[PDB]
């Protein structure tokens, strides 16, 4: 009924990170702040440099969830897995029924500013939204995070999100715990 702001995504991923604390493999995960993602493209050099450090520094974990904001328009999810530095993998999930060139452009610029070859990013299936782009992003992060923890993320098909079922309800419930 309403759309999610950067702050809602941040509050959800903050809470998620707390829920996952101490689990097998949780230290491999980094939930990026969406405003920091936006800043990779900033014209202010020091804004972009900061963003590069926070998301691609020498100590940022190698599996990074990057919410891609099309401001007041749409959300999607870019996942970057750089555990293997000679074979970085990147996955883009867009739930929008009829894709718009802007969204993948924003993901590609993010990949580009992270030092990646944007042409290598896989356009991945995710449940198609039937105002809920945000829900689909949060749900995809949560599902994929649990697959990293339980070690099924690396199986063939382990990054497929075709079958997710986002719900405003449990997101609201998790957001109400703050």
């Amino acid at each position: 009924t309403s759309w999610l702001l950067d702050g809602h995504l941040r509050a959800y991923t903050d809470d998620l990170a707390r829920r996952l604390r101490g689990e097998p493999n949780a230290h491999l995960l980094h939930f990026a702040d969406s405003q920091v993602v936006t800043m990779l493209s900033s014209a202010d050099p020091d804004q972009q440099a900061r963003a590069q450090r926070l998301l691609a520094g020498d100590d940022i974990p190698p599996i990074v969830f990057l919410p891609i904001n099309q401001p007041n328009a749409h959300w999607s999810l870019l996942v970057v897995d750089r555990r293997n530095k000679d074979a970085v993998a990147a996955y883009h999930y867009d739930s929008m029924a009829q894709k718009d060139p802007q969204q993948r452009y924003l993901a590609d610029m993010a990949a580009y500013h992270l030092g990646l070859d944007y042409q290598q990013t896989h356009e991945m299936p995710i449940a198609i939204q039937s105002y809920s782009a945000g829900d689909h992003v949060l749900t995809g992060i949560e599902v994929l995070a649990h697959r990293v923890l339980d070690g099924t993320f690396d199986y063939a098909g382990g990054r497929d999100l075709t079958d997710i079922e986002p719900d405003r309800g449990l997101i609201r419930d998790r957001l109400a715990q703050a």
